[PDB]
């Protein structure tokens, strides 16, 4: 599963996209029933 | 701290907009020093 | 193509989905040729 | 203003970010007027 590279200009962005990341890759952290119970 | 609504045109994006609003939403199940330790 | 609606909690998380959600939909304004020029 | 580098773990996630990157660059080529006379 590929590590792949994104340029940013802008360090107002890039802190958005580290955010967004992050976020994303967190959420392995949580049980699937978590996220489930969260949707519902 | 408001709740807000943000009309979407398009699926694909809704989906995306949603992925990205729950897992950042989602992190606030893991302890903080989970986040840092995920940092470093 | 599907008009849906985003609720979200925190003005912070709507303003960032907001500029996201804009941005993406402004993009059918500029011409495939310059978006593909700007990636080039 | 600075470049950054920001690394992603699976293409799926990469492909997002970077479409939000793009999208969000791709703006500068509207007009401010433009802009504005999307959001009214």
């Amino acid at each position: 599963d590929e590590l792949l590279y994104l340029p940013v200009r802008g360090r107002e962005t890039y802190e958005m996209l580290l955010k967004i990341k992050e976020s994303l890759e967190l959420m392995q952290y949580l049980p699937q029933h978590t996220i489930e119970t969260y949707r519902q």
